[PDB]
């Protein structure tokens, strides 16, 4: 009966930087890719408006909501229109349909979200236990060396310093640092500090900025309002 | 002489001497089980249009 | 009696992208390159959707 | 931002007072090792800014 519009134009390109940023970290080196972000939004927009303007057009009641690219008065974007059976209305449930479409979608993205963060947990604690594993490995080797060298020493004859300054140096040559300094390493193995591997202490500082992480996916949206529904004197249908 | 007799003395001891083989097999085992991948989340299709109104035709 | 239709389009790129990578990455010339890795999973989804099709045209 | 920032700053706070924690640990086990090895003495007259491997010429 009476024909409500409304003018729409793109999402909110600042809103998802910070989903974007997210996915980056997670993802990584496999790459998430920008352009499947830019899809994955999209995606959930596109295929829960189609699904909406499908259930009001197969029923019989007058109640269409389409869109198409139609001008404003000094833009050029799309409009989106509902067909009410009174003026009020159509305009109330235009803007009812516009948003509650915007909570569907950040509702699914938040949803996405949360399996991309607990994808990234299960891989962080997994990596992070290994790679402590490795590090105690390669630690207990060069504890095994300096006991190497130790034996070297008494057998060498040097007890005391031949090398006035202290530097770390393998097993073959450590022994002229002289065995006393050697014998304590031994005595006191457990308590030495423990070995990182490269990759190891970045877990640990990536791990530590997530968890301080602020991400937007209720605040977000999809689409902007370049004329927000309005009160009809259009009789159209 | 000294060192050199300790070494001998310890003969079987002596640290292994590895090729790139030996980090490059090491990195790829510690690789592969680690890794996580996708398996239900995982899609290859999109749809531009959501199945829609019948009283079209087709054959 | 009455058809339906649905329009679709490309892959999402993002989320296959962690199984080329690793599988490039840790196997070398061996295993699939990025292109055959491409060219099975497109063979694949041809191949079984054409025949869902095929086999219904030739039922009446 | 500010509430954030904040946050930041007090966990920080917490991961520094670990490593300053663990390092003093590294200068008590040192002092024992320099006491062992008959080093009660500097091994220079200078006096520098050493890590724990060079450490023991402070005597």
């Amino acid at each position: 009966k009476w024909t409500s519009t409304a003018i729409i134009t793109q999402p909110d390109v600042g809103q998802i930087a910070g989903y974007n940023n997210a996915m980056n970290v997670i993802y990584g080196q496999a790459a998430p890719k920008v352009s499947d972000l830019q899809e994955t939004l999209i995606g959930r927009f596109s295929s829960a408006f189609s699904a909406l303007a499908e259930t009001l057009d197969n029923q019989e009641e007058p109640e269409k909501l389409t869109i198409e690219p139609s001008v404003k008065n000094q833009q050029l974007p799309l409009t989106v229109s509902y067909v009410g059976q009174t003026a009020e209305g159509a305009q109330m449930k235009l803007a009812q349909y516009i948003q509650q479409v915007d909570d569907k979608v950040n509702q699914e993205l938040e949803r996405d979200l949360k399996d991309n963060i607990a994808l990234g947990r299960k891989n962080l604690q997994d990596s992070l236990r290994t790679q402590e594993v490795v590090a105690q490995e390669q630690k207990d080797l060069r504890i095994r060396q300096i006991e190497e060298a130790l034996r070297y020493a008494d057998e060498a004859k040097i007890t005391q310093p031949q090398i006035q300054q202290t530097q770390d140096v393998t097993q073959d040559t450590m022994f002229l640092l002289g065995s006393d300094a050697l014998k304590s390493m031994i005595q006191n193995e457990a308590t030495r500090p423990l070995a990182f591997s490269p990759a190891y202490y970045q877990t640990k500082q990536t791990l530590l900025d997530i968890k301080n992480l602020k991400v937007t996916a209720d605040t977000v949206h999809v689409y902007r309002y370049v004329m927000k529904p309005t009160l009809p004197v259009r009789r159209d249908s």
